[PDB]
């Protein structure tokens, strides 16, 4: 299984977050609706090298399920391959990748610096299956792992957040925070 370990790296890489999508810092958890815009901010302390790329991948949070590949349920599976949970919208250079050994899916875009008038780079992710989809995530928590990689694919930085894809993000966040 791919590592989830936070690695700020040489460029001081971290994530930020701004109901269709809501983030709980206390839980390090995003709650979002299926197919809706999920803004994830990339923050760096120094400019990454030319051709730096940003990869997103989902894994199960629980150790006992970590070897299982996160993919869309049969119903939802039937630019993006239909099996992929995570898509990117609003980007002309999206790559959908299937690992030849692990079969794990990921979605990659080029790293771009913040637009003029901004301090961070935003990527709009879409999650295409609900956490509750049986025959898929089966209510089991997932993590999204965001990796900053150089042009050769080498690790520059890593961060992660838990995700629940659900009908009522605000309500579920409140419940999970009360728990
Ligand atoms: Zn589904």
């Amino acid at each position: 299984v791919p590592s989830q370990k936070t690695y700020q790296g040489s460029y001081g890489f971290r994530l930020g977050f701004l109901v269709t999508c809501t983030y709980s810092p206390a839980l390090n958890k995003m709650f979002c609706q299926l197919a809706k815009t999920c803004p994830v901010q990339l923050w760096v302390d120094s400019t990454p090298p030319p051709g730096t790329r940003v990869r997103a991948m989902a894994i199960y949070k629980q150790s006992q399920h970590m070897t299982e590949v996160v993919r869309r349920c049969p119903h939802h599976e039937r630019l993006a391959p239909p099996q992929h949970l995570i898509r990117v919208e609003g980007n002309l250079r999206v790559e959908y990748l299937d690992d030849r050994n692990t079969f794990r899916h990921s979605v990659v875009v080029p790293y771009e610096p913040p637009e003029v008038g901004s301090d961070c780079t935003t990527i709009h992710y879409n999650y295409m299956c609900n956490s509750s989809c049986m025959g898929g995530m089966n209510r089991s928590p997932i993590l999204t792992i965001i990796t900053l990689e150089d042009s050769s694919g080498n690790l520059l930085g890593r961060n992660s957040f838990e995700v629940r894809v659900c009908a009522c993000p605000g309500r579920d966040r409140r419940t999970e925070e009360e728990n």
